[PDB]
């Protein structure tokens, strides 16, 4: 309600598209989550798959946190949803996890760019240097290290080839 | 559908319920991540207070991953539901989180308490010393220092000592 | 006069922004230089009060001469005029020149605000990505900063305590 | 042909754009390796002139690297042209090596500015981004470093001064 | 107003003489930044006068902050003035440059004396020791260097010798 | 024109073809860079293949220096010439690219067989003794590995297998 002191610059759309962006972010790290566990199965066991995701759960908690703190940093008030389930689901392979969590990245992207647009449109420079030093770079090379490993898991074989996510949770998970 | 390999001794019941144990330690995670980032605010600025809440919710999400490794152990099936947003809410003040974080430790007690109860029913002494060793002392040594931190900060004048909230976050929490 | 060999995308009236921004940068610095020997006064005698504003002070000094050394990588001429003596005076209180340095960094922050619109006008992404770089986060978290150091002095009931205003030289500055 | 899986807001234009920006790179690259050698000659014989201009050299291949890393980052293709042999030629002094390195350094800034604002049209936040981050203020700082070496020569007497040019070599460049 | 708790044989006169010094002070401050930036540009281009004035900037600042502190240690009342411009400027080259710094320093060696003269007058034993074991000395050996660099740049021949400024940048400032 | 005050037992012969030399093992350079970022293609994504052909790229910048310092130690003048764009293109596969590096490799083998032959006839041991010791042994081991990795590939499976590619890249380039 009453004006925070520390605020200037700051469009109230900016502030909302923020809050969406912190639950995309949490959304994001449950993803990961999920998919991690799933590779911690006794009829998956591909323990390599498993750590790569829980990490990537982590990056994406730090991720959220970092928005939080730029809410506050610019005088905006934090304001939280639900963390929806993941949507994806039935794993089914290292290549389809793979998969979606390429499309998830992909979609992230897309929310930030977005962010940035608004963030042009409203003249607030601050906060495009945010998107660009944070997480635009970082979008980037997620995706295509996630294409990388698509590619690879593809080209061995995966899906049908059991060998094939058996040798890639080695050599390039491990 | 298909039995695990693994699953011995493992009822229907305590599978289903501990995954509705992982989704209240994923809730409680998300409860202090709100509360940590409500003292980060420049209006409420107690960054000891904010600190102290983080490493709580971090310590939630690390329980949970623990319930979601035991569901695997056991030949259970990992089911993930919404994660609610943080229902307390309208912080106030350091004592009035630490009275709504003393509420939640209690009830996520009372939700291993019944855990436990049906592990008993069910003779299932691996769940049983799973529940003890990990999560119930945990909760008796949380609820205490909760309830630790809400005397003093009563004792020394909270809410209306805006120098007593200060004081406790430097010396407490600090 | 004569053009420069080294500029290029370098438009005048940047040139002269930069020259304005240079001496805001000064008079930032001579405005902490005064606030911080108010403290040093034998009937004020907060010593981690003189510390923080002289920091401060030196900081701006540093904040200058960067623009001066961007002036003169991009073909620009430096232009100087006087370093007017500070304008908020009778410091009063810990409380009162905490308020005059957030009211002087959030001037400061609108005098760059209106630089990066100059250069997005005449498409100097350099310059715009100096500004970005090396100024506007870094206002950010002094206005930040300087929010909570209010926020806190008001709670625990300066100006009127003394013993506030002791304390949080102590515990806060210290 | 057939579309990158990693390829998101990333124009035709832009990828044609980074294509030409590579060969420019190793062209650059190209001319300040004659240059170098130039200086190793017997009858020209200044070492230091020769190992700046070779470092130089190594600096423009990064240089173009880097696009080559990003065009692929993009999901873009790589498309390469011959390299042109140098063009300025007859190097015939330290100056006038310098006046050439000084010339092309704007004339490669004056493509990145053109880069830049083709992303700019496209609304391609990161892609102005890398070129703010990891080019632009490479090309101002060695734009100003060249200025400062021409000014000096000038003033030491050069060309004429073959003692100016050899005293420039061990004091500025050794 | 109300007299100082410390203050003991501290003339009115000694304090007002104290505020004029400490704006001197400062001032010198302000045309040793001028007079270093100067060399920074790309048609000056001397680095090592370029950092000999910014430390002698940077002294003058220390030299300013020591009277405040000595105001507040005798019960006196810091009062600023604005900080003049430079007055001596077209600085034209390191020569004409090192001949006002010694002008200058000359001049802030007359005020000291004067100072000093008053001290004497108003039987100020600690103020007439402050000012000479901080103070004049520094002169003597600043004015002493300053001529010393005078000397050598005539006898080498600058202004005219660009060689001469350029040589004497290296060995002597270097 | 005016003869070298270094030269001697060096014909005007042998200064063209090293010339030819410096151009060709600019030519190698430049087709490793082009075969190094096809491996880094997110649709490729073979990293240690990537790795391997870079080293390769900088390897002939080296030998092309060497060259050029070896005109210069003979007083022969250096003739520069474009650098071709990579001729065999189409990459396709590992396999396909080791089989045009080993082409590359013995043409450029078979151009310092002739170099070799033209200084045996002009009597230059010099020359002849540089040629042995800096790039014939190096030719020749550098075949010997291309043909080893190509037989590897071939009798994995390669270019079908992208399984024999994949383990190739870890366990013989890795
Ligand atoms: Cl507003
Ligand atoms: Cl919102
Ligand atoms: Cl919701
Ligand atoms: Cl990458
Ligand atoms: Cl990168
Ligand atoms: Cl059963
Ligand atoms: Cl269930
Ligand atoms: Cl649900
Ligand atoms: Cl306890
Ligand atoms: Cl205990
Ligand atoms: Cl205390
Ligand atoms: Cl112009
Ligand atoms: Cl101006
Ligand atoms: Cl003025
Ligand atoms: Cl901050
Ligand atoms: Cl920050
Ligand atoms: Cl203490
Ligand atoms: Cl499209
Ligand atoms: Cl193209
Ligand atoms: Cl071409
Ligand atoms: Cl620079
Ligand atoms: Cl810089
Ligand atoms: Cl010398
Ligand atoms: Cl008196
Ligand atoms: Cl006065
Ligand atoms: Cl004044
Ligand atoms: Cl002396
Ligand atoms: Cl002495
Ligand atoms: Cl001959
Ligand atoms: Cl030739
Ligand atoms: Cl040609
Ligand atoms: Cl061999
Ligand atoms: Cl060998
Ligand atoms: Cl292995
Ligand atoms: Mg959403
Ligand atoms: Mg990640
Ligand atoms: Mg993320
Ligand atoms: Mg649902
Ligand atoms: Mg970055
Ligand atoms: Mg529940
Ligand atoms: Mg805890
Ligand atoms: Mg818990
Ligand atoms: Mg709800
Ligand atoms: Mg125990
Ligand atoms: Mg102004
Ligand atoms: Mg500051
Ligand atoms: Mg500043
Ligand atoms: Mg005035
Ligand atoms: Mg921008
Ligand atoms: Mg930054
Ligand atoms: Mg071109
Ligand atoms: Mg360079
Ligand atoms: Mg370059
Ligand atoms: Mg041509
Ligand atoms: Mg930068
Ligand atoms: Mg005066
Ligand atoms: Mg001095
Ligand atoms: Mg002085
Ligand atoms: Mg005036
Ligand atoms: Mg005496
Ligand atoms: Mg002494
Ligand atoms: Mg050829
Ligand atoms: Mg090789
Ligand atoms: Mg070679
Ligand atoms: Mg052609
Ligand atoms: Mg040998």
């Amino acid at each position: 309600a009453s004006t925070s002191q520390v605020r200037q610059n700051y469009h109230q759309d900016s502030e909302a598209a923020i809050n969406r962006q912190i639950n995309l972010e949490l959304y994001a790290s449950y993803v990961y989550l999920s998919m991690s566990y799933y590779f911690d199965r006794d009829d998956v066991a591909l323990k390599n798959f498993a750590k790569y995701f829980l990490h990537q759960s982590h990056e994406e908690r730090e991720h959220a946190e970092k928005l939080m703190k730029l809410q506050n940093q610019r005088g905006g008030r934090i304001f939280l949803q639900d963390i929806k389930k993941p949507d994806c689901d039935d794993w089914e392979s290292g290549l389809n996890a793979m998969e979606c969590a390429l499309h998830l990245e992909k979609n992230v992207n897309q929310s930030l760019l977005e962010l940035h647009k608004l963030a042009t449109d409203k003249n607030d420079p601050h906060l495009c240097d945010f998107i660009e030093t944070h997480y635009l770079n970082e979008q980037v090379k997620a995706i295509k290290e996630l294409g990388d490993h698509v590619t690879n898991l593809r080209k061995m074989g995966a899906p049908e080839s059991g060998l094939a996510e058996y040798l890639f949770d080695k050599h390039t998970l491990g």
